[PDB]
């Protein structure tokens, strides 16, 4: 419930890069970036620009999640796509969050352990 | 336009948890909308959410029609007051409330940026 709020704030901050909205709470989440190849991101961005939509990101977030590693990768690709699509992108972020949390809510306990245990 | 979506999410989340490390002066003009909302309409909504153990009544309030910028400011203000008064412990899927809020008020984002700036 802290996780829901934190991940929303984190993905919105990666989107706009406004440093008045930075928070040290994000530092441990930035470390998930190593799980994600920047060519998978570059391809997603190209597909979102070709479809003029979050469509391809929603498809990536609907891919199944089996463990905390898949969760960290799903948060990281959300974050990298949020940064690289640019602050002007009129994305319904609530639609991405709805799917992200449907897939990773089960693992919120396992994720708080990995971060703060 | 993308700015309004981000700002209103950050504002409603901040009213919910009251964490002062997430305060931003950008919220100051949104706090002014509070005068449009009677604290007895809020008290009734909170009571109905606690009696039903659900966001049900908030989702119903956000589904009431929006005809002008005034209705938008009132809808943002009641979201915000409910977020503060329901408490940080409340297991609310905030994305579900944002989905409805933005279905109703996205049309008026341009009129709302004018009013604010």
């Amino acid at each position: 419930a802290s996780m829901r709020t934190l991940l929303i704030r984190y993905i919105l901050w990666r989107n706009d890069g406004d440093p008045s909205y930075y928070n040290d709470d994000f530092k441990k989440l930035i470390l998930f970036d190593e799980l994600v190849d920047d060519d998978d991101v570059c391809t997603l961005i190209k597909n979102m620009r070709m479809t003029l939509s979050d469509g391809p990101l929603l498809d990536r977030l609907n891919q199944p999640v089996n463990n905390v590693e898949d969760v960290k990768r799903m948060i990281a690709i959300s974050a990298k796509v949020a940064r690289d699509i640019g602050r002007r992108s009129e994305i319904r972020w609530e639609d991405s969050f709805t799917i992200l949390f449907r897939m990773i809510e089960k693992y919120f306990d396992d994720l708080m352990t990995d971060l703060y245990g």
